């Protein structure tokens, strides 16, 4: 009896796909449940609305994104990642009755990024330094980063930056910065393209960006129905360095390895999955 099947969705990129396959591998080995991974399912609002609607069951959400985008009104949080997790976990349970499991170790932040040659040429070390050259350089940003208070709106409001911005599809912005259509983009800190393309990350000197650590987000009612999901997925909690996650993103995203295979090999190596 009772092989219930779980929809596990990613945001856009190798990393949510890798994390979703990690959830699927853990759930299938350790529970009576199957999982289906939905790669590139959405951006943050679509995953969040789909999770509330029951059109998906689990996706990885990140701690500053719960506080900054999902919680309304957004709370004023410290820059300590542990405190930022507890605010995100308690807030989203209160607001929406989502259960937000314990975060992994690594942070994947938004990172205002330029070519290394561009930072050398224009004296750019911090995000404040872009105010020197905000009429000399063009940015390409993801639409959600433009849409987000901790994104380009934060670049305006906290930094006073009015960048010349083209909106980009997320899968195209790294190639645009690498080819030279743009000179600034909203990198993600564990993205393999940062090292691959010799991008240098501008320092967040006013600290616009909160901590972002990933964790499973699910409805409380699913976790009431399947309380073993908490023990099983919290295997990942406090685990996976930034350097480990970047290499997994390289394996899927750059070497074109399948995300289930990269996920399963990592968890086996890490002692978290069989064989
Ligand atoms: C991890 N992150 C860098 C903090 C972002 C990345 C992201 C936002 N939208 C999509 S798609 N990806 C997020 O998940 O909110």
């Amino acid at each position: 009896m009772e092989k219930e099947n779980l929809i596990i969705a990613g945001k856009i990129g190798p990393e949510p796909e890798i994390l979703a396959n990690m959830y699927k591998l853990l759930i299938e080995e350790n529970t009576s449940m199957t999982a289906t991974v939905k790669p590139n399912f959405g951006t943050t609002s679509f995953l969040y609305e789909a999770l509330k609607k029951g059109d998906i069951d689990i996706y990885p959400e990140f701690t500053g994104t719960v506080t900054e985008s999902l919680l309304q009104p957004s709370p004023k949080v410290s820059h300590e990642p542990e405190q930022v997790y507890q605010v995100a976990r308690d807030g989203i349970a209160k607001q929406d009755h989502l259960a937000y499991l314990k975060p992994m170790s690594y942070q994947n932040t938004y990172a205002v990024a330029v070519p290394k040659k561009i930072a050398q040429e224009y004296g750019l070390k911090t995000i404040s330094d872009l105010k020197k050259v905000e009429g000399q350089l063009k940015a390409g940003f993801t639409l959600e980063f433009n849409d987000r208070e901790d994104g380009n709106k934060g670049l305006q409001s906290m930094y006073g930056l009015n960048l010349n911005v083209a909106t980009m599809q997320p899968a195209l912005r790294y190639q645009a910065i690498h080819s030279g259509d743009i000179q600034i983009t909203d990198a993600y800190s564990t993205d393999a393209e940062l090292e691959r393309y010799d991008l240098q990350v501008l320092e967040d000197d006013k600290q616009l960006f909160p901590p972002y650590q990933g964790a499973p987000l699910m409805k409380e009612a699913l976790l009431k129905k399947h309380p073993e999901l908490e023990r099983v997925l919290n295997t990942l909690a406090g685990k996976i360095t930034e350097s480990q996650m970047s290499q997994l993103n390289y394996q899927v995203g750059v070497e074109g390895k399948s995300a289930k295979q990269v996920a399963k090999e990592f968890l086996q190596e890490q002692g978290l999955l069989k064989k």
